[PDB]
């Protein structure tokens, strides 16, 4: 089996990837894994595979959804790795009188344009009622955000940003920022995705990582006591909050045992993105566009008789 590139967001999400290879199951699937760590989100992930430089990205769902939607028809989801939603929370400076519910945000501050906290903003304005934000700050990373939504001086200032729940928990707790709102994902938060090059080069070698996935997904349902400790002395989690969050996350432990849910990885995710205006693609254009590349099966190993 030839090697294989995986980049992954070092978060509590990647926990059963680590596990994986903490009990040797890569290996024990004839695997050689390098995992290529991303700190930076999806936006980076697709590029990578974009530019072959990884096989294999482990990412947001909408993110490789709306990418394909878009028209990169190299990029193929394989399979759900987080079942349960993504809890995203809407943060704002420690002292702002003018920004004390979601409805008066103006000026939104993402990390990158096109990123979930970019995306949500749109998602969070349709269930307000209100009409989509159009000032956004482009601020990179997550402590930039911080900043700029308390308005410190060498960053662009912001009304408010959205970013994961329990990574934010941590600044509302020493109350450098502060929650004004939240909002779950209508889907399935996190998928497996390829690229075109290695889905037809290093087909039989990505169906056993997934495999490896699933006992390592296993391993950690049955030791999340490991779990909580692994988290919160590797990952900016302490170990009441990183215990708090596995009471809420429900990785896929059917993960290359069954298709992907069609329902919630691609019917949700078009419906609730058109309708928030984050794709303006008809819905024929992006059904055909996601029919060709979202897996309706489980990869499979050639017949003996080939
Ligand atoms: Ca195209
Ligand atoms: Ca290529």
């Amino acid at each position: 089996l030839p090697t294989l590139k995986v980049a992954y967001i070092p978060e509590h999400f990647s926990t059963p990837l680590f596990f994986a290879q903490q009990q040797g199951y890569y290996k024990a699937h004839d695997l050689s894994i390098e995992f290529v760590k991303v700190p930076e989100g999806s936006g980076r992930l697709i590029n990578l595979l974009n530019s072959n430089e990884v096989d294999i990205a482990i990412g947001l769902t909408e993110a490789f959804i709306a990418d394909i939607a878009k028209g990169n028809e190299n990029i193929h989801v394989l399979d759900t790795y987080v079942k349960s939603p993504l809890l995203w929370a809407v943060s704002t400076g420690s002292n702002r009188d003018d920004v004390t519910d979601a409805k008066q945000l103006k000026r939104i501050g993402v990390s990158r344009i096109g990123s979930g906290s970019y995306v949500m903003s749109f998602v969070l304005a349709h269930q307000l009622g209100v009409p989509s934000f159009d000032q956004f700050q482009v601020l990179s990373n997550f402590k930039n955000l911080r900043d700029s939504v308390n308005l410190k001086d060498g960053v662009e200032g912001s009304d408010a940003f959205m970013w994961e729940y329990f990574t934010s928990k941590k600044y509302y707790d020493n109350h450098e920022i502060k929650q004004i709102d939240q909002i779950y994902t209508p889907w399935s938060s996190w998928v497996v995705a390829t690229s075109s090059d290695s889905l037809q080069a290093k087909s039989d070698v990505i169906k056993n990582f997934i495999d490896a996935v699933n006992q390592g997904i296993q391993y950690y349902n049955e030791h999340v006591d490991e779990a909580i400790e692994y988290i919160s002395s590797n990952l900016d989690y302490s170990a009441e909050d990183a215990k708090e969050w596995t009471k809420t996350v429900e990785f896929n432990s059917r993960i290359g045992k069954t298709p992907l849910d069609w329902d919630t990885i691609v019917v949700k995710t078009k419906d609730t993105l058109k309708l928030a205006g984050v794709l303006a693609e008809s819905d024929d254009v992006i059904l055909k566009r996601l029919n060709s590349n979202v897996k309706k099966t489980n990869l499979q190993l050639d017949g003996d008789l080939e």
